[PDB]
């Protein structure tokens, strides 16, 4: 599978049949709709711990590997039940600053996303925790096109090393709460992942606030590659998937 024309998403469900189930992500967040509940609490991000890898280019995205043997990076809080170990985070993004986002508001397309992922420590692995409707939470950070985000460039630097698919390199001591936006305000709802095998174990917490981050850095996004060392390469851009429909759900907020 992949995000072209002969692999993209609307192919996926041929390989995985889930593609086309009851709590698909990502959704557009029409915010005239979604219910303010006032029962949900606060978001509770402890990430002083956290013990960064490895930073790999797995052909779709490149992700950041964290240390998950301990509650080191957790969250909690929220819509949460339990403590969610964060495991690793990744970005979507697009040729073009108008698309990019997997998640939309009021139809309205971002640059790119972070997705930070956590499991359900319950569940003593991430592979377990895949196997229940409360296995994973991902945090979804919007980013818009502006003024350069100073905790993103020690990611934007080590590009040139990952650039096709396969590359890893040690990436130690980052600190992703340099990537976090002022408030932690959010819109929740039951989903999952966006790519396959696309399982229904995720709780998604969407922050309402953008972070930015310039065109240079984004740009260099644009640079890696989906294929291989030697082969011919293709950009990696656009590797989001479409928003899928809400059916039987409900979009709250915290606000
Ligand atoms: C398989 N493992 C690593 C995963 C768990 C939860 C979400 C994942 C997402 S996404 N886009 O849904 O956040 C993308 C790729 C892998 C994911
Ligand atoms: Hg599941
Ligand atoms: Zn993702």
């Amino acid at each position: 599978w992949g995000y072209g024309k002969h692999n993209g998403p609307e192919h996926w469900h041929k390989d995985f049949p889930i593609a086309k189930g009851e709590r698909q992500s990502p959704v557009d967040i029409d915010t005239h709709t979604a219910k303010y509940d006032p029962s949900l609490k606060p978001l509770s991000v402890s990430y002083d711990q956290a013990t960064s890898l490895r930073i790999l280019n797995n052909g779709h995205a490149f992700n950041v590997e964290f240390d998950d043997s301990q509650d080191k990076a957790v969250l909690k809080g929220g819509p949460l039940d339990g403590t969610y170990r964060l495991i690793q985070f990744h970005f979507h993004w697009g040729s073009l600053d108008g698309q990019g986002s997997e998640h939309t508001v009021d139809k309205k397309k971002y640059a790119a996303e972070l997705h930070l992922v956590h499991w359900n420590t319950k569940y003593g692995d991430f592979g377990k925790a895949v196997q229940q409707p409360d296995g994973l939470a991902v945090l979804g950070i919007f980013l818009k096109v502006g003024s350069a985000k100073p905790g993103l460039q020690k990611v934007v630097d080590v590009l040139d090393s990952i650039k096709t698919k396969g590359k890893s390199a040690d990436f130690t001591n980052f600190d992703p709460r340099g990537l976090l936006p002022e408030s932690l305000d959010y819109w929740t709802y039951p989903g999952s992942l966006t790519t396959p095998p696309l399982l229904e174990c995720v709780t998604w917490i969407v922050l309402k606030e953008p972070i930015s981050v310039s065109s240079e850095q984004v740009l260099k996004f644009r640079k890696l590659n989906f294929n291989g060392e030697g082969e011919p390469e293709e950009l990696m851009v656009d590797n989001w998937r479409p928003a899928q429909p809400l059916k039987n759900r409900q979009i709250k907020a915290s606000f």
